[PDB]
């Protein structure tokens, strides 16, 4: 059905917001962290 | 070189895939029930 589309695709935008999230602050701290190491 | 760098990182991924594999596991659990909800509704 429509509602059930609608639902899970909230479900699916909700879901993958919070996994790229995760993965874009993990990867700009170890982009930094790259980044300051090489200072030395 | 580097690897202290490289061992830190290696604990660092397990944290990152431990988090993103528990969100994955709420969200196929919701998933499941969410389309058993609207069955029977």
């Amino acid at each position: 059905s429509p509602e059930l589309q609608n639902f899970l695709t909230i479900l699916e935008k909700e879901e993958q917001d919070k996994i790229h999230q995760l993965q874009k602050k993990y990867n700009k701290f170890r982009q930094k962290l790259e980044e300051a190491l090489r200072e030395s």
